[PDB]
Order: structure tokens, then C-alpha cells, then sequence
């Protein structure tokens, strides 16, 4: 299991295209991937879950990756957050 904290700085927060690309990336892995904000956790492979969380600019979030491809899954997520300018 891998866990990492991130501070969201995009003006859009996790919404619109930045949110869809993130979920698409998460969806490529077999591990369980969860996003947690202010104590509530959602499946990062679910666009509905992510939208329900309502993560805006300045938010502190935690991502947990747990499974057979968790090393490359966490790495890919870190890469994607930085490439999209989310965190």
C-alpha cells in the first residue's frame, strides 16, 4: 500500500478536464485507488465519486494506492497531478 498527500493549486480544483484526465489515469491500474478529502474517501476511478467530493483550489488531499501494480500506479498519479498542474 502507498499513501501520499498533495495540496491542490489549480484554479479549477478537481473539476472539468483536469478531473476527467485524472480519473482516466487511475482507471488504467488494477490496485484500489482512493482519494480522501477532509475525512471522506472516494474511489478515484469514479468520476461521480470525485465530483461528489467537491475539491477546490487550496485543498489538502490524500491518495492511497493498494494492489499488485501500486508502485507504478502511485508513480503515474504523481506524474499526472504535476503534468496537469493540479498539485
Amino acid at each position: 500500500m502507498e499513501k501520499k498527500e498533495f495540496h491542490i493549486v489549480a484554479e479549477t480544483g478537481i473539476h472539468a478536464r483536469p478531473a476527467t484526465l485524472l480519473v482516466q489515469t487511475a482507471s488504467k491500474f488494477n490496485s484500489d485507488i482512493n482519494l480522501e478529502y477532509k475525512g471522506k474517501s472516494v474511489n478515484l476511478k469514479s468520476i461521480m465519486g470525485v465530483m461528489s467530493l467537491g475539491v477546490g483550489q487550496g485543498s489538502d488531499v490524500t491518495i492511497t494506492v493498494d494492489g499488485a501494480d501500486e508502485a507504478e500506479g502511485m508513480a503515474a498519479i504523481v506524474e499526472t497531478l504535476q503534468k496537469e498542474g493540479l498539485a
